[PDB]
């Protein structure tokens, strides 16, 4: 058991979830996080309803379910050349001085798409309600099984959010004649994208662990937090 | 082993998958289809290869997976006044001739939005790249186990698409104050919808058959058919 | 100085003043309204500070812009079989209980785009925050000249908000081989659209006339009305 | 006369038009542009009809049509702290290697939204067809007279383009509490944008000046370079 802060408990927010998550998951440590005033999605509570927090932590009150997150490798030519996961996503990303990067999505070998842009999320249903949500995208109930393929500013025609099938493999090619791109995962975890590099987006082996208090529907989270006008 | 046109096979269009599977939905048996030279894309088989195919309908040689589809009611109050089922989508529409149509939006029972629009829509994966698209809404891999959620041209701050948890529950309250509606199932068996009414879709216990030719990736059907720009 | 109700004064709503309004188009007589407790945009003046506005109608405060309007006529081959104007916009609709509807979208006599669909919106800037705002459209400011084209659920690729200059001509072809349609104007005014005809829409050369009481920026109507999260 | 490249004359790309552009307008001497080869949108002309274009342009062959450019200056608390101009736009962009940047966009004086994103673009008409366009922007045709506001990646729940009347004031809080943003115009000229400061758009008193060769539709560019199936 252990703590990160301002089984697995936190004590903060989404950007320390993140990090939490991280080796909750390296630890197959199911991971809980409680809210600490400043407000954030993924943080099964606040900072105020604490003690029957971590009593019902003691008492054993909570369940982890098979969160989808995913695994992010970077190959050269046949050589895999570096690999990663994340719990929200796997940003591909261009220098920030620099101008469009040129990339091609292959979903399950056939290229789907290809464009200049500010780089592609491929992201978790678990974070469906982030970044690719920033980008367009559609929100996903957290137990879906799927994966989320949201294009960051693309200058193409057609760069509609596709969601595919868990056991599919996402490809991101780096045009060889262009830069070195970025990867960022969940916000962390930078990489070098080579040019010419290929990346290539897969769910992982051990899926991280969310540890639920109150066994709710998404649909409460996603309209308090958001402050949907259900009116 | 049946024939159908514009084992279960069809010569017509997606409206004919639709009719054809429309049937055989209630006798079990695994729908398969031959487009018919206009764009078509349910079909494992074309209007130009249809020849070759015929084997795999005498030699019995495709496989099955159960589609995510969905079922329908319309309920006042506790008293379910008609039911219907989908193979791509189930929209709601308000009256033809009318305007905008009243309505909240209630997800796990929660409601997440209200407005006026010309509708609201609920799709099987399969559908999201039928109506689903067109009015707004993503692309989801055809063997997904979800329910989309499209609102149809609401006059919204927020009708993001939604792609919801195959163990989920969507509703939608007509107004009663209104005017009454219509609900459409695959486009076809309309419905009338008192106002005041309650829409209810849920996954469905009954997937329909799918008749598996040739095991190709599903990038290559969206590709071809959508004729996606890889320029 | 006439009033109607749910110089030109209304105490209605939106329907009220394009039903007033409509009149007074003729009459070249400045529209000027107040909203009817339920949310109402293009009413100047309020269903709660109501009798205040009165001075402007009796010292005839207020000042009039030339809203940029549309004029539309459906033709078959070089006959003008129609015409209609709008405050809002144009939408060609397809028929009520029929499909996509078969399309050529043609701008500055220019094919645009082809497809099937709800259909297309034509509208002037202050109708952007109306049908089009709802069906994808953009927000255009008010006393913008421009014309907007928004496709009405389009089974297409792109179909991306078209604002067009105002010394243009917007032009939909409809399918002759296929069904009739419907054209509307200020979402009444409903026309008939004989299969094979083309929709022609262009700026018109005469505005409509408005009545400004409070000299305040759009932002705080569009703000209130919309109620806009600057949250 | 002058030329740029690989009245003013520029042999090369939308790349170097935008470079062109600066000092072409700088002399307030009419810009032209030759594509030399390498795809563009911008260039009213391809490397391989050539003569003609120089010629043209002895023999006296264009017009110079007033292009919406725009002026940004940042200020420091009263105090004017950075000036700027685009024919694109001015991008306000978070750092790379950081995260989401507190922003507010107020339009002639009222604050129209709030958000976390990865930067806001305010566009000319005449770049509506670039980033804008990759962050969902509408098209506008060149000779419209408006500003455009589109957010970079925000995450927020109302994003939707604006497009306001040329003469309205555009600008953006960044926190104080926050990072230091930044501004490029056109893909160059970048600008420190200090947290607590306050970007401000607005249109330059010198629109810059658009050779046109050919006085035909923007229609005929948009399709063709972009291969818009208007099939
Ligand atoms: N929308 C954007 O422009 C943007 C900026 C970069 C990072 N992000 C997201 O933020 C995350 C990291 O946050 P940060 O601490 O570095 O701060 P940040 O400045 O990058 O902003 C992150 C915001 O997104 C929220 N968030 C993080 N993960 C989320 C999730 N899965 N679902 C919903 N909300 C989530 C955080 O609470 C915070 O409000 C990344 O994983 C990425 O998904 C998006
Ligand atoms: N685009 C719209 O705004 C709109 C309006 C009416 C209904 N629809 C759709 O019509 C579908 C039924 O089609 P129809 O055969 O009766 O003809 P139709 O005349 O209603 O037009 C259907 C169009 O959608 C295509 N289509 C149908 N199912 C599809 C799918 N699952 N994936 C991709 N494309 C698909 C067909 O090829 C055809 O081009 C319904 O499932 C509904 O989704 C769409
Ligand atoms: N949302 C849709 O899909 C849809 C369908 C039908 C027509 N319409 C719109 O209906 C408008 C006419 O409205 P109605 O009074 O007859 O009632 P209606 O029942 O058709 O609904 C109109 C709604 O749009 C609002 N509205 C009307 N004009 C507006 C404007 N210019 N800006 C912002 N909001 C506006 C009204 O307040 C009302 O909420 C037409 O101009 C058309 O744009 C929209
Ligand atoms: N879409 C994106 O992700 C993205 C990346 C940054 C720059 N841009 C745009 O590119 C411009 C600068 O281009 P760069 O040479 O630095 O290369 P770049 O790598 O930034 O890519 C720019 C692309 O946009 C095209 N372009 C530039 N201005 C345009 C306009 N006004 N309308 C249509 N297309 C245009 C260029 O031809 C090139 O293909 C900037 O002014 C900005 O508008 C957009």
């Amino acid at each position: 058991v252990l703590l990160v802060v301002h089984l697995v408990l936190v004590l903060g927010g989404d950007g320390t979830f993140l990090r939490a998550a991280e080796l909750a998951r390296n630890a197959s440590i199911p991971v809980l996080g409680v809210n600490l005033g400043r407000i954030g999605f993924l943080a099964e509570a606040e900072a105020e309803a604490i003690d029957a927090v971590l009593e019902h932590v003691v008492a054993q009150d909570y369940r982890v379910e098979d969160r989808l997150t995913l695994d992010v490798v970077v190959r050269q030519g046949g050589r895999i050349v570096n690999r990663g996961w994340a719990l929200n996503e796997v940003s591909l990303e261009k220098g920030p001085r620099l101008g469009v990067l040129g990339v091609v999505v292959e979903i399950d070998g056939r290229p789907v798409s290809a464009f200049g842009c500010d780089g592609v999320l491929v992201s978790t249903p678990t974070g469906s309600t982030a970044y690719a949500f920033s980008a367009g995208g559609p929100v996903l109930w957290p137990d879906l099984e799927a994966i989320l393929v949201v294009p960051n500013n693309a200058h193409a025609l057609f760069g509609r959010p596709m969601v595919t099938s868990p056991e599919a493999t996402i490809a991101i090619e780096i045009e060889a004649d262009g830069h070195d791109a970025l990867v960022f995962c969940d916000g962390r975890r930078e990489m070098l994208i080579p040019a010419g590099s290929r990346l290539e987006v897969t769910r992982c082996v051990t899926s991280v662990k969310w540890a639920r208090l109150d066994s709710a529907p998404f649909t409460d989270r996603l309209v308090r937090k958001f402050r949907l006008p259900v009116t």
